[PDB]
RNA sequence: CGCGGGGUGGAGCAGCCUGGUAGCUCGUCGGGCUCAUAACCCGAAGAUCGUCGGUUCAAAUCCGGCCCCCGCAAC
RNA sequence: CGCGGGGUGGAGCAGCCUGGUAGCUCGUCGGGCUCAUAACCCGAAGAUCGUCGGUUCAAAUCCGGCCCCCGCAAC
């Protein structure tokens, strides 16, 4: 099962590796008190087991970002605010043992879950993502994530819509 | 009881009347798309009645503002990023025939319930509002909203976890 | 869904309304005729009709979801 | 809770460790003495010990939550 970060951890962190050093290292370092002290949400993909093998995570904190990034003057005219709400989906990385297997878009998936269920609650529009790996962001593009075009050319952006589509 | 819009409105628009001609405005004009365009979403304190008697709204829409906004430059060294995740309290009203009976305060703290329930997705830090009014900035002040000094000098913001300790 | 219009060779227009059919003016190029040409005559290429779906023996055409562009009222 | 130090007249320090007590140097001002003064002698004011709580007959002092400031490693 999927599950969020409990007050007691718990966790086994050393022999998980993900690809990418500098996400081991956000792993080990700077999560545990942006955690604590609320900066974001860490959701976890674990075996469930009693090592509580770890092989995926992702981190969520909510954002704004330029108006005009988005790329259709259309969907500018829908809002009427210079800022947008967002959600930048801030890191996600899978153990390397399991890459290759898609289970990159399952925690995309689960966290757009999240995000439709918070939408009830505070209506922002999707998912936003400034992807530094190129790898990345043409995964991104592969499950739709709209390129976002302004002062930042990096971001791919996903909106809450598809997410209502995508669960029928 | 407390509730959002659902997917159905058969509410009563007219007869309503909050203080500020502004707000009635927001009320008729901009809220019904950009809550079915997800931009925020509104919450209301309605009577419950047949005629949905409305006596109070209020609107979130997630938001970030510069990081130097905060006062103490010890919360700057907790938070590791120059955006701060936050949730912009866009606008908060109740009619006339209940103003100076609290229930500003009780939309409020229903608010905060919601932001506490949320921090348990995106972990952000708490209510960030722009108050135009000066009698808006006081009585915010009054439940504790911190004064945010940055480029922006009209903010009131409230923590996470003082939401915490207000639900033991 | 704030009101309304619109989507097609490279550009700009008609083809609908009325299901079966790719048309017109520029632009490119080839050819012919001229001392010669952006001028005159002839010809060729490039759009599969914004995307997706439905109905139909068949769809640019009818219907629905979505996308994009323009003007205006509001921000 | 990244490591560590620190909170007190207007400024800078000790008072703890050891519960009962407001102290020192500047600064302000008043007075005395000088041709006179920032110089010498005397005196006064201003901190209720960052905030909140607990224990105690009693708390700056012991204990807990929180707030703020400084340095450094990281961003």
């Amino acid at each position: 099962t999927i599950e969020i970060l409990t007050d007691d951890a718990d966790y086994d962190l050393q022999r998980f590796d993900c690809g990418e050093e500098a996400l081991n290292l956000f792993l080990t370092t700077h999560l545990v008190r942006q955690h604590r002290n609320k900066i974001l949400r860490a959701y976890i993909l674990c075996r469930n087991t009693p090592e509580r093998q770890v092989l995926g995570y992702y981190t969520l904190c909510g954002s704004c970002f330029e108006r005009a990034a988005l790329p259709s003057k259309s969907k500018q005219k829908k809002i009427p605010y210079k800022n947008i709400p967002s959600v930048t989906l801030g890191r996600l990385a899978i153990d390397r043992s399991l890459q290759g297997q898609g289970w990159d878009a399952t925690l995309v998936a689960h966290a757009m879950n999240v995000v439709w269920s918070a939408s009830l609650a505070v209506g922002i529009h999707g998912l936003f993502v400034e992807a530094l790996n190129e790898k990345a962001h043409t995964f991104y593009k592969s499950l739709g994530f709209i390129p976002l075009v302004g002062e930042n050319e990096n971001a791919l952006f996903f909106p809450t819509k598809s997410i209502e589509l995508l669960f029928t």
